[PDB]
């Protein structure tokens, strides 16, 4: 036994940190190049702004790649992994669009290139720049996304926005809450369209959640729901309280500041914890 | 006296590392939003590619901001320094354009956001990400530019591409050569259009070079030739061999691999050294 700080945890406790990921499904048609739904971005931005005021210096916003990101991966030459470099430019564009919009409504939103801050070592992302912590300590809102990351052999890999919360794990003090907004209400069990949402998944033994999953579409290059589950199990096994739930641009999100047991009764999600 | 490695230096010696900065003047009209001269970019790229093959893992390309960068600074609200955040998006675009072009001709060019890697402390830029060194060690070509950088108090500052070589100084082993390509042949002495180029400046006492300088235009927000001189004096006082010289998109640049005393006789520059 190595000693560590005892962190009080539970459905009664308020999060110390929010990592909110917004799926591309919610503001982009993957099929349509350069699709960004500015109305969706605008409306979501307003809701993210309120969260960012409360979680000042205690939140990151993570954007999916949409048409920009999936397109970069679709269109690269798999025979030279370096052609994935275009992915970093593509996901920068999406971070830019979020950050611009947020700054227009008074949020100190700053896009950061994950590829400039993180590399892979034995498959595990490694935060290698102190700048993310400084930005948060200045009270700003980092806008992040997935990226093309170098490994220790110099090979580029496509690293989904869904996995970005993993990079926060050794950095974030106290209770991390990770919320992945998507186009489904959570992990649906008993049907490749629907039956019922699985309300709780135990990250120590999530075999039933994995049993529920179905395929990625043709348009999807980063593994859809399986990649989400893998990332959120990873985060939950390191103490995070994680959620898959439905995004909606005008939906109020202030309940994401609140302890889970105090959430409104209408809110549906899959919660992943240990 | 603290001991350090004795580095052989002189006009007879070949550089171990090349930092090539390409001024916005050379591929953008600052006055014209979104001006990027694709023919200039294409032609320069071809010449930079040959350098990058020889200096594989031993070179950075640094782009000026042109219309994108100067525009971001022109158009920000000086009453909230955070509105400078748009600068990081603007100079990312320019890095993207270079990197795209270079990759199209077989160079492993990867844009990196300086703001994600570097902060200011007591006015001195501090490299805070290990990713730049890794990228170079993988044999890739970092494409850099100026940026909006956070200081230790959370204030954003516009940091010119001209100063980017300063960030390399504690990282680069051996002989660094810094070449700033601009729209003049060097530091002109005896006239606010021309008289003669100052061929050599001693960084230990460069008072005559500073005496030669004239103003920034209306369009220029990062201090024109004075900022170049300040950056290159800084680098030279830490051992770099620095050059201000004229850029031209089709000009062959292979002589930039070569010891200074072996350069062609037609080449004009201001050389700054200690
Ligand atoms: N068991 C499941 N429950 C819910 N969604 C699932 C399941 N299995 C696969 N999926 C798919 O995962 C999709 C969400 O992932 P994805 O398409 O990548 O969206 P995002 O844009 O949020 O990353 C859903 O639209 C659904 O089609
Ligand atoms: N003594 C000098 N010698 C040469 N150029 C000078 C001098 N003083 C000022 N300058 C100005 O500096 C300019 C180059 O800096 P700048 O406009 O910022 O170009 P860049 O795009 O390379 O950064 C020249 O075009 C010139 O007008
Ligand atoms: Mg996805
Ligand atoms: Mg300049």
């Amino acid at each position: 036994h190595h000693s560590s700080g005892l962190v009080p945890r539970g459905s009664h406790m308020t999060p110390d940190f929010l990592a909110i990921k917004v799926g591309g499904s919610l503001f982009s048609r993957k099929d349509e190049p350069g699709s960004l739904d500015d109305d969706a971005v605008t409306r979501f931005a307003r809701n993210f702004a309120r969260l960012a005021e409360t979680y000042r210096g205690r939140m990151v916003l993570i954007s999916g790649g949409g048409a920009f990101g999936h397109g970069a991966i679709r269109d690269h030459d798999s025979t030279h992994a370096f052609s994935l470099a275009g992915l970093t430019e593509a996901t920068f564009e999406v971070k830019k669009r979020w950050a611009e919009k947020l700054r227009g409504i008074g949020v100190d939103a700053f896009p950061l290139q994950l590829a400039a801050m993180c590399t892979l070592r034995n498959g595990i992302p490694q935060l290698r720049s102190e700048v993310l912590r400084d930005v948060l300590d200045h009270g700003a809102l980092p806008v992040l996304a997935g990226d093309a990351l170098f490994d220790e052999h110099g090979k580029l890999w496509a690293f989904s926005s869904d996995r970005v919360p993993e990079v926060l794990l050794p950095m974030v003090e106290g209770r991390l809450r990770v919320v992945t907004l998507t186009d489904v209400d959570g992990i649906v069990t008993d049907g490749a369209g629907g039956d019922t949402i699985l309300p709780e998944v135990d990250a120590r033994s999530p075999e039933q959640a994995y049993a529920a999953l179905w395929g990625s579409s043709e348009w999807d290059a980063t593994g859809a729901m399986h990649t989400k589950l893998d990332a959120l199990v990873t985060c939950a096994r390191r103490g995070a309280e994680c959620f898959i739930m439905r995004g909606d641009p005008g939906s109020d999100l202030e309940f994401l500041t609140a302890p889970f047991s105090s959430w409104p009764a209408h809110v549906r999600s899959t919660r992943i914890t240990t």
